[PDB]
This record gives structure tokens, C-alpha cells and sequence, in this order.
């Protein structure tokens, strides 16, 4: 690796691993469209199996980006529109509320207060669930929302969510060691590097609908403060300071972006695994052809991920 990448990575990540007591981590820095790999500590922490470029990590909430891109791909295939009501794809949902709730609302956590997790205690739950606010006014980060989006998004495909993901996203992007097991995602630093490159430069992707799908996942649908909501991905205008980038449930009023702004290449585009309890983090700046994946098992505080990522990307940019 270039000395600059070498320097910034070790100068940044080692202090992170020791301050947070992280047992194992893999990092990929993509610089000018090329990945450079780094590993520390253990996958099997107890039995001391070292992290390698092929170590599988559970992505946790970073999984949502794959759902966002599969959704985008389905839009590009003419299969769904985000303005379609939820009841077009799940008619069993015969409630006062669900009319007026669109796929857009599900994909972007703006349905009106669907919960972060499906309660420990589905068709029963969803029918009974009533919205705290009108659809499309407040963003509340929710698995029960984007998880429902994904199940409905693949109804026109003639494939299970698992098959659609594998054949429309994993295979075309040659993500050979990436798995979903659906009755989310585990992957390797090599595959995640490739995932970052694909989202950094959709124009090198030859599958036409996927290229458009990746691009649609970075459209700006809602704005709250300095952040813009994509499909899975979240974005901020670049340059930004780490402080502006960054402790449970936050339901936030959003401004509708009508029509959604096409992917702005001058963006800090990112997703954290942190709100699910997973140590993964991805960020990239399309216009700089620059990105980073940080995979870990230990769920360390999210502000530390951003600081480290920003350190590295700011140095290289």
C-alpha cells in the first residue's frame, strides 16, 4: 500500500482498537478505485483464530444498504415504484392507516413510527400498529419498516428475497463470500471493498438496472438537519466535520425532497451497524473515488467509527 494510506490507517485504527478494546477488526481503504486491506486481532476471539481477508463478519444494520440497492434495482426493472401504496403488495393489510403508507415510507423509515425492532412478543402486529404521526413527516429508524419494504419490494420479481438478493446484487457484483439466510448479511472485507467500489462508481457496473438501482439508493428523499435519507444509505454534503456527521431512538421531522435529488457525488455517503449492536461501518465520497469499510464484532460507540473514518478519508482526499 501507498505510504500515506499505510501511515493514516495505523496512526488512526490502532489507537481506536485499544481505546475501545476491540478484539478483532478488518479494514479496507479504497483509494482511486483500488482497495487496500488491513486486519487486527481475532474472529474466534477465545480460540484465537485471526482475522483475515476472508473472515466472515455479520454486517448488522449495514445490511440495509443491500436492501436499499435491491429496491432500487427493482424500481429500475419497472417492477415497483416507491409511490405505490403498501396495500398494492400486501392486501391482507386492511387498516385505516395502511392506505396512504407507501413503499417510500417503509424504505426510508417515514411510515409514522414503526418500531426500531419487531417487539419480542407479524400480520397481527402490523394491523394493530397505529401511526403516531402522518406518513412522510417524521423519520424513525426502524427494522420493522425497511424489513417490510424488502419483503414487498421483491413480490414482482418472481423470486424469494434470498434469491433476488443473490442473483440481482451479489452475483453481478461478484460478491463471492457474501451470504443472506432468510427463513441479515454476513460478508468479508474483500466483498465489502467491492460493495464500496460499486456504490462509489455505479457507471462501471454493466448491468443496467443495477447501475440505476445503486444510483437510486443514493437519491436524496428526505432532509433532516445536515443529513439526507437514501435507500439504506444516508448522506451529507461533502465537506463536513465529524461533529456534524454524528443515543437510542431519535424520531426526527423531515423535509420531503420532491422530486428526490439524484445521487450527489460530493457527498459523505455512509451506514453504521451501530444501532443494531454491530461493529460495522461503511463510508465513501463518490467524487473523490474514496471509501472505507470497518468490520468488527464488538459494538463500539458510533462517534468513534465516524472520527476514525473521517481521519482516514480526510487525509487521503
Amino acid at each position: 500500500a501507498p505510504q500515506q494510506i499505510n501511515d493514516i490507517v495505523h496512526r488512526t485504527i490502532t489507537p481506536l482498537i485499544e481505546q475501545q478494546k476491540i478484539p478483532g477488526m478488518a479494514v479496507a481503504v479504497i483509494y482511486q478505485g483500488k482497495p487496500y486491506y488491513f486486519t487486527w486481532g481475532y474472529a474466534d476471539i477465545a480460540k484465537k483464530q485471526p482475522v483475515t481477508q476472508q473472515t466472515l463478519f455479520e454486517l448488522g444494520s449495514v445490511s440495509k444498504t443491500f436492501i436499499g440497492v435491491l429496491g432500487g434495482d427493482a424500481i429500475a426493472r419497472g417492477e415497483i415504484k416507491l409511490s405505490d401504496p403498501t396495500t398494492k403488495y400486501w392486501p391482507e393489510l386492511t387498516a385505516k392507516q395502511w392506505n396512504g403508507i407507501t413503499l417510500l415510507h417503509l424504505a426510508t423509515y417515514t411510515a409514522g413510527g414503526l418500531p426500531l425492532q419487531v417487539p419480542d412478543e407479524l400480520l397481527r402486529f402490523y394491523q394493530n400498529w397505529q401511526p403516531a404521526w402522518a406518513p412522510g413527516t417524521q423519520r424513525l429508524y426502524a427494522n420493522s419498516s425497511i424489513g417490510l419494504f424488502g419483503a414487498l419490494a421483491v413480490k414482482p420479481s418472481g423470486l424469494s428475497f434470498e434469491q433476488a438478493m443473490q442473483t440481482r446484487v451479489f452475483q453481478p457484483l461478484k460478491l463471492n463470500h457474501t451470504w443472506i439466510n432468510v427463513p441479515g448479511v454476513k460478508s468479508t472485507i474483500e466483498d465489502m471493498a467491492r460493495w464500496v467500489q460499486s456504490n462509489l462508481k455505479p457507471l462501471d457496473i454493466n448491468e443496467k438496472t443495477l447501475q440505476q438501482g445503486i444510483q437510486l439508493a443514493q437519491s436524496r428523499y428526505w432532509q433532516t438537519g445536515d443529513m439526507y435519507q437514501g435507500l439504506g444509505w444516508e448522506m451529507l454534503d461533502w465537506p463536513v466535520n465529524p461533529d456534524s456527521i454524528i443515543i437510542a431512538l431519535a424520531a426526527r421531522p423531515v423535509k420531503a425532497i420532491t422530486p428526490p435529488t439524484p445521487a450527489v457525488r460530493a457527498s459523505w455517503v455512509h451506514k453504521t451497524g451501530a444501532t443494531g449492536g454491530f461493529g460495522s461501518y461503511v463510508a465513501f465520497i463518490p467524487e473523490k473515488e474514496l471509501g472505507i469499510v470497518m468490520l468488527a464484532n464488538k459494538n463500539y460507540p458510533n462517534p468513534a467509527r465516524v472520527d476514525a473514518a473521517w481521519q482516514i478519508l480526510n487525509a487521503l482526499q
